[PDB]
């Protein structure tokens, strides 16, 4: 198990634009194209993002590409944050994968879990999974908010084997 098994379990893999969970147009393991509601504005955010007229679908080596793209993003994100950096860096690897998944799902700003990284700094891992159920994120999403607050209390990959 490694951080791309771990979202390629929790984003799936399609070849052709879908809608997210929140209505979305997305593509391959989940690739955010634009929160716009104009279909045409997300297929032209898709060939940017690929480099061609691509019609709405993609191939899997593409999916992936822009996976790996994204995982990267993520993880510099973090690494260029000065919140989330020390907390990152606090954690181990499964953890770290945990915090990851997280950026990638919701972004630097999806801000408002400074108790819960504090939390997780101090390695309080039974009160930072409690607290981390409190929120907007396990509520609309609570399956897969669960995996990932599971990894986090225990530090292993028993959620998603
Ligand atoms: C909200 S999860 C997270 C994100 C960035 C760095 C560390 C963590 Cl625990």
């Amino acid at each position: 198990m490694n951080i791309f098994e771990m979202l390629r379990i929790d984003e799936g893999l399609r070849l052709k634009i879908y809608k997210d969970t929140e209505g979305y147009y997305t593509i391959g393991i989940g690739h955010l194209l634009t929160k716009s509601p104009s279909l045409n504005a997300a297929k032209s955010e898709l060939d940017k993002a690929i480099g061609r007229n691509c019609n709405g679908v993609i191939t899997k080596d593409e999916a992936e590409k822009l996976f790996n793209q994204d995982v990267d993003a993520a993880v510099r994100g973090i690494l260029r944050n000065a919140k989330l950096k020390p907390v990152y860096d606090s954690l181990d690897a499964v953890r770290r994968c945990a915090a990851i998944n997280m950026v990638f799902q919701m972004g630097e700003t999806g801000a408002g879990f400074t108790n819960s990284l504090r939390m997780l700094q101090q390695k309080r891992w039974d009160e930072a999974a409690v607290n981390l159920a409190k929120s907007r994120w396990y509520n609309q999403t609570p399956n897969r908010a669960k995996r990932v607050i599971t990894t986090f209390r225990t530090g292993t990959w028993d959620a998603y084997k």
